[PDB]
Parts: C-alpha cells; structure tokens; sequence
C-alpha cells in the first residue's frame, strides 16, 4: 500500500555513504548536493516505486582533490568513481518496513572491472552457491567459466 | 609495510553492522560479543595479514525461541537458511595500517533469501550492466554470453523452487 | 568403524551445559546459538572423528550481563569466560557406545589461571597419583607434580 | 549464609547421571550413597570447613552389580569411575548458584598415568600456554617435564 518516502533513502544513504566511500566522518556538502539535484530525487522515487526499476548507484567521482557525487539507475564503472550500488529485494520499498532489510548492497571500486567482477565472482559468488548446493552441476561450472574468463581480461590489460 | 590492528576491522564494524543488518541504532551486544570472541579475533586477523584469506563473513543469525538474534564472524563465505550477512573483500594482499580501511574492501551483502535468488539479482542487476557499461567503452564478447548464461541458469534454478 | 554424529555432541552440551554453566534450568537459548553456527559444527565433526584433535571446549563468557557462548577446539583462558573442556579418552568417539563413557571432562573458571591449576594439581593430580603408586621414574614423577604445585602457588601469590 | 548439604544432594542427583552413567535418571544407589551418614559428614565438611578442599562421587562396579560411594578422599579405583568436586572457595554459600562455587573434573578407571597425562597434555599446558602469552618459563617448562614424565610412566606398562 505504502511506498518510503524519498526522504527514507536519503536519510540512510547519508548514514551509510561516510563508511563505504569516505573515511567516515559526517555526510559531505557534496554528498547532501547529489542527494537534492531534482534529477537525483526522480531516480530515487523510480527506485522506490517501479518494479521495474533495480538499481540505484551512488558514485563517488574525483577530479585533480574536488569531489563529486551523483546518483542515478545505471550501474556502471568510472575511472575515477567508486561507488555504492543499492538492488532492491523486492519490486516496491514498503514504507512500513527497515530499509535496510529490503536492499542488497554491493560496492564498486575505481579497479579494472575485470578485476573487482573476478573477485566477486571468485571471492563471494562461487562459494556462496557452493555452499548452497553442496542443472545445478551446470550452473556451477557456468560459475568457473566465468571465473576464468574474467581473470583472462584482468591478465591482458 | 605494516597491518592494520584486528581493532580497526572491529570499530569499523561496529559502525557498519547496524546500519546494513539491523534498523540502525547502537552496535548491539550480540554483535559486541561476535568481535571479541578469541576465534573471531584470529579470522580477523588472517583476514588483514594473509594474502591467501580473501574474505570475512559477518552473519546475523536468528533462532526461534520471540527471536535470539546471535553474530558470528569468519573467514568463510556461506549461506544459512536464518542468516543476513555481510561479506568483505579485500582489493589488496594485506590491508594496510596506513590507509583508511573502507578504501582497500569490497562490501556485499548476502540475505537470507533463497541463493537462487541472491546470486540471480546480483549477476542480473549489477554484474551484468556494470560489465557491458565497460566493453561498450575478444574474450569479452565470450565473457558478456556466459554472464547472460549464468543470469538465465540462476532464473531456472528459483523458479524451479518456487 | 562408526562414528557419533554431531547430534549426539549437541545434545550431551544441552544437558550439561545448563548445570555446570549456568544455575541450571534448560539450555540457554545463547547455548542453543552456539551449537548450530557452522564453524561450531565443523569443530565438533573434527573432535569426533580426527584422532589428532582430542579437545572440544565450550566457553561461556559474559559481557558489560550479556551472555554468549562459543564451542572450539581450542583450550585457552578468557577473563570473563567460564569454560567446559571436554577431552576424547579414545581417538575417535563411537557412535555404538554412551558418549559420556568416552570423554574426561574438566570444568575452567574465569579466575586466575594459575589459581586454576594450582587448584588442579594440589587437589586433585596430586593425591590421585599418590593414591596409584602407593596402593623407577614414579618417584621422580611426584616430585615433579609437587615442584609444579609449588611453582603454581608463587605465581598466584605474587599477583595477590 | 553457608548452602545446607541438601543444595549438594541435589546437584549431584542432576550431575551424576550424565557423567557416570547413560543419562537417565539417579539410580537407587546413587541415592543410598547420598544418604549415609559418613556421606553426609563429609559433605557438611566440604561445604563448611576452608581446609577441606574436595569431594569425590565414586561409582563401582562388582561382577554388574553397582555402587556409589562419596568422601573427601581422591582416590583411583581400578573398577571405579568418579566425579571430583574442587571448591573455588574456602567455603560454599547459599546466596550463589553451587555450580558457580566448584570445579569439576572427572576421573576413569583406566591406568592413572593415561588420565593424568591426558589432564596435563591437552588442558593444563594449552591453558597455561594461552595465558601467559596473552617464573612462568619454568612452571611451563615443569609442566613439559611432567607430561613427558607421565607419558613414559604410561609406555612403560603397555
Ligand atoms: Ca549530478
Ligand atoms: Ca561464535
Ligand atoms: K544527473
Ligand atoms: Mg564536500
Ligand atoms: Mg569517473
Ligand atoms: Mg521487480
Ligand atoms: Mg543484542
Ligand atoms: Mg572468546
Ligand atoms: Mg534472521
Ligand atoms: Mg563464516
Ligand atoms: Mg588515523
Ligand atoms: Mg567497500
Ligand atoms: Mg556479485
Ligand atoms: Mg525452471
Ligand atoms: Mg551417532
Ligand atoms: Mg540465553
Ligand atoms: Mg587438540
Ligand atoms: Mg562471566
Ligand atoms: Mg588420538
Ligand atoms: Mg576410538
Ligand atoms: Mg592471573
Ligand atoms: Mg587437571
Ligand atoms: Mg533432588
Ligand atoms: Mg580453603
Ligand atoms: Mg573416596
Ligand atoms: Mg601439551
Ligand atoms: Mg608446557
Ligand atoms: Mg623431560
Ligand atoms: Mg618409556
Ligand atoms: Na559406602
């Protein structure tokens, strides 16, 4: 019935920005300008919103000293950003429940991206279905290729 | 080089915790406990020094008894059926003492969903465009298929389940 | 040729944890945590079935009235932990045979270490031994369980 | 507030049968055990007196015919198996919980330099280690001395 507010996003996001891509501290002024940009705010009320909406990334960029933030759907990689990436667990965010227990959050550094996906894959998605099962044969193994074939890209830069 | 100290993982921890798997608040006992077990204390710091150790898991497990919420923390990436928890990834080798420690992990966290599900959303809505955002811009063509057969495999999987 | 299955490891500590630990009652529900975390499984698979781990040891330790426990194979000391050691008499625990005929049990309070043991071996090491020899290295051997007594009870009193 | 000997009595009701039998509840001899009048004297000591330091639950067997006997003594019994009560304080208070006030250790029937190797191997030298990492290098070195000492006492009859 009831969708969070675009508030309740912001207010967590300022919370958790600090830890994941500053050093702590308090939510900078650049942050809180992201969090306001009109553009920003329609992102954030798709999000909550739209099934068919996934994603939000909050991207941390620098440039030669000044930083920026912005947030918008894509997910994608820039050489100067790291990011935090926020996937919905379930089509809409119920106002009436945490947050917190209605996303997944994933971070993505400024590395290659062959590198910071083998390590994901490598790292968290190979044993943590492993540690499930333990076509899923097929699917383990789909794993490993994947595995292998970033690794290859992460080598041949 | 030096390590950072197992008390800069803690702090950070209990800073982070509450936030990504309560609803905010203080650092709650539970967890408190969790990081000054003796065996978390020494995954811990395997995780800072050890290149081969590249994970750190911390769970938050609920028991029926009304709930007991307990924490535990260590080196291995899993999943448990009452479980949410939080993975870190370390970007380099050994973290650095001298660095701020938020800049040298990679964060995921993992619910207590079915994995079918987990892995699916992760490969589907961040792996996925987050790899073609960067091809866009001769095994990556090989590499974008086999993501779309994984995502696809994944799908089959949970809804077989459901 | 058959080893006890973890459960029976489970259901041994729900019994005896609460009158050893705690002023009995029924098992905790910290105790209950305890026993299903996975790295606490793995510990007790190995304990029973790996002739070179012969140590389980389930610490009870208390923070600020906080309660948790933890399960591992490790024997050690805490400061405010309270400890059940549980040593294998044989090299692998049977799963045809009682589990409490197959373990030497020992309990490890959150006193001073060196209390501890002194405790341990003037009462309890000591006059065992005497009681066997009694009833050419068995000599030399008391005399080394009173050296140690001896060493024991001037590391306590020196931090008294 | 010193504890009545009924608050030993009853944790040993509880106790006994999941250390010295297959769980179940306290048998009838047990009980006649806990009830005998030098029993009794010796708990009431135990409870009471700083200079009595120990309590022993011993279980025989007779071909099987089984009996408990409790005193003070500590003692091994080649047909025995028992149950050692420490206390952690010179007397025994019936303002905190008994299992609070005690140590326990338990004590086979097999050879004397088995148990007692296995004691000192596995539970006094890893718990003296861990402490004093977190005079002490020759009560650790004593200790080395000891379960090496027991280990060939125990080789020497195998
Ligand atoms: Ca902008
Ligand atoms: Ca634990
Ligand atoms: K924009
Ligand atoms: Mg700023
Ligand atoms: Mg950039
Ligand atoms: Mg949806
Ligand atoms: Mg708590
Ligand atoms: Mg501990
Ligand atoms: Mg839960
Ligand atoms: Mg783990
Ligand atoms: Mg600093
Ligand atoms: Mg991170
Ligand atoms: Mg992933
Ligand atoms: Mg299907
Ligand atoms: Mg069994
Ligand atoms: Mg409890
Ligand atoms: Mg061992
Ligand atoms: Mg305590
Ligand atoms: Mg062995
Ligand atoms: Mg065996
Ligand atoms: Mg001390
Ligand atoms: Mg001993
Ligand atoms: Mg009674
Ligand atoms: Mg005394
Ligand atoms: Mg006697
Ligand atoms: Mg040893
Ligand atoms: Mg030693
Ligand atoms: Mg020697
Ligand atoms: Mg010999
Ligand atoms: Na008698």
């Amino acid at each position: 019935q009831n969708v969070a507010d675009v508030s309740v996003l912001q207010k967590h996001l300022r919370k958790l920005v600090p830890l994941l891509l500053e050093d702590g501290g308090e939510a900078p002024a650049a942050l809180e300008a992201a969090l306001e940009e009109k553009s920003a705010l329609e992102q954030m009320r798709k999000f909550l919103s739209d099934p068919q909406v996934h994603t939000v990334l909050v991207e941390r960029s620098t440039l030669k000293e000044f930083i920026s933030y912005n947030i918008n759907i894509d997910i994608h990689y820039g050489v100067k950003s790291n990011s935090l990436a926020f996937i919905k667990r379930t089509p809409v965010i119920d106002a009436d429940k945490p947050v917190s227990s209605q996303l997944r959050v994933l971070t993505l550094s400024e590395d290659s991206p062959y590198e910071t996906l083998h390590s994901f894959i490598s790292n968290a998605v190979a044993p943590f279905f492993k540690s499930y099962i333990r076509m899923a044969p097929s699917v383990e193994k789909k794993i490993a290729e994947l595995e292998m074939g970033l690794l290859h890209l992460q080598q041949n830069i």
